[PDB]
């Protein structure tokens, strides 16, 4: 499908780049009109005055043709990108359908409150460790020690 | 099909440098004709003179031909653009046709219906999840604490 | 020329005024940050130097 959106892109830029050698070459011919009508010649003139005119009309032709071609362009490739997003979108849909079949809230809510007890269990473990092995080590932090201490730093605390 | 639109341009290119020889041509053979006549020569200067006007009325001709097959060529030209833009367009609508037929907008209504409901247990998942997750860690996070704190940074919050 | 120096003048004279009044408001601005600045310290040093102690 791609193909088509990029040969019509292609005959867009096509048809504006014809158009713009056109327009330059009308140019061009008034130039060389100016050359030809300086000697006199009312023949030559002529036929160069009529490639001028000519190639200013299919300038406005072709410029057209570049303008609608340009939009049913456009058009296209809002249908190309809608495809995608239509395509990955039911992508999502369906494997999150199909992860939401195995997944299904029961489940979820149940591994949850499961959740809360675990380690709820986890802080229980925590306490009982550390009072065990603070009570072990407890000869070597005395309470009346820690007291006098903190005291210590408590009256000077912010004097320095 | 190209292959005559090239010849077309082809010949009309042509055309324009035979055209522009000729009259190149012409203005080397005024040169020579006044050299001719310096000496005095009659005849030579006859022939040249001769030859002189005929490369002239030649690049009226010639030219003539270049602009009117020029012509055709740009119709030609439009023609078969026309012709790309023809066949590619049939191929989107058919394509798209084709996928018309079993993307019918139906299914893809039903599809995103089915989307929302889809989403919408997302959600669902989503705020269950934290209310556990935030309800298992919640000692960490007192609310009275998170009051204070927001207060704190309240009344002197703009003040810096 | 010369209403021109008129009608100039007096818009010379209005902007000035709204300029004063501008400043005042910046500097009260600088005066409000800087006390709550010493409200605060003051404070967090009035904490742990209580009277008490």
């Amino acid at each position: 499908m791609e193909k088509h959106l990029f040969n019509l892109k292609f005959a867009a830029k096509e048809l504006s780049r014809s158009a713009k050698k056109c327009d330059k070459e009308e140019k061009a011919e008034k130039a060389k009109i100016e050359k030809a009508i300086q000697k006199g010649n009312m023949e030559v003139a002529r036929i160069h005055a009529e490639n001028a005119i000519r190639q200013k009309n299919q300038a406005v032709n072709f410029l057209r043709m570049s303008a609608r071609v340009d939009a049913v362009a456009a058009r296209v490739q809002t249908a190309v990108t809608m495809g995608k997003v239509t395509k990955s979108m039911a992508g999502v849909v369906k494997s999150m359908d199909a992860t939401l079949k195995t997944m299904n809230l029961e489940k979820i809510s149940a591994l949850m409150d499961k959740f809360e007890h675990q380690f709820e269990t986890l802080d229980v473990q925590t306490q009982q460790m550390e009072d065990t092995m603070s009570s072990t080590t407890t000869l070597t932090t005395p309470q009346n020690q820690v007291d006098m201490l903190l005291q210590e730093m408590a009256d000077e605390a912010g004097l320095d």
